[PDB]
């Protein structure tokens, strides 16, 4: 699925994402732009054999299942397939681990580079939520 900016916006605040570990949801939003393009089914080989799934793109090095990718966990205790649904129920919840591991937001190299620091409210901007 390819969500709309607003759409996905209210996605995440149902599923409790919105100010999780202090982060606006702005943040979440931005984030899932530059990981995914807002496209639940993304999926990126990393150098290193790990995979990223989903829309925001949460690697099989730590986080969830593939079989492919070799001394890794599985933290999130899921399928990495699980990542890609339409529903984003699953790569909330991981994400909330993620973000609470130690590192916050900089866990997405593209939120560092790209929203830290940044008018990340525009992405909600306009948006009924
Ligand atoms: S946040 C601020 C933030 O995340 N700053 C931080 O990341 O600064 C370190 C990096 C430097 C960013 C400098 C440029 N910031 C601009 C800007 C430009 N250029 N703008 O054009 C702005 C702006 C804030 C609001 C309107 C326009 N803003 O903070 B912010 B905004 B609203 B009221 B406004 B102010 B307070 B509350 B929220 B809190 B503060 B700003
Ligand atoms: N951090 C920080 C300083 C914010 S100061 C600006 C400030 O305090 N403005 C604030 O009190 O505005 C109240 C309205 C807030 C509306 C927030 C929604 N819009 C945002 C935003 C947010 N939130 N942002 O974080 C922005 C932004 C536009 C551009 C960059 C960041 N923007 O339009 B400002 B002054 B110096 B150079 B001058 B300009 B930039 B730098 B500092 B930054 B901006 B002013
Ligand atoms: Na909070
Ligand atoms: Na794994």
């Amino acid at each position: 699925k390819v969500f709309g900016r607003c759409e996905l916006a209210a996605a995440m605040k149902r599923h409790g994402l919105d100010n999780y570990r202090g982060y606006s949801l702005g943040n979440w939003v931005c984030a899932a732009k530059f990981e995914s393009n807002f496209n639940t089914q993304a999926t990126n080989r990393n150098t290193d054999g790990s995979t990223d799934y989903g829309i925001l793109q949460i690697n099989s090095r730590w986080w969830c299942n593939d079989g492919r990718t070799p001394g890794s966990r599985n933290l999130c205790n899921i399928p990495c397939s699980a990542l890609l649904s339409s529903d984003i129920t699953a790569s909330v919840n991981c994400a909330k681990k993620i973000v609470s591991d130690g590192n916050g937001m900089n866990a997405w190299v593209a939120w560092r580079n790209r929203c830290k620091g940044t008018d990340v409210q525009a992405w909600i901007r306009g948006c009924r939520l």
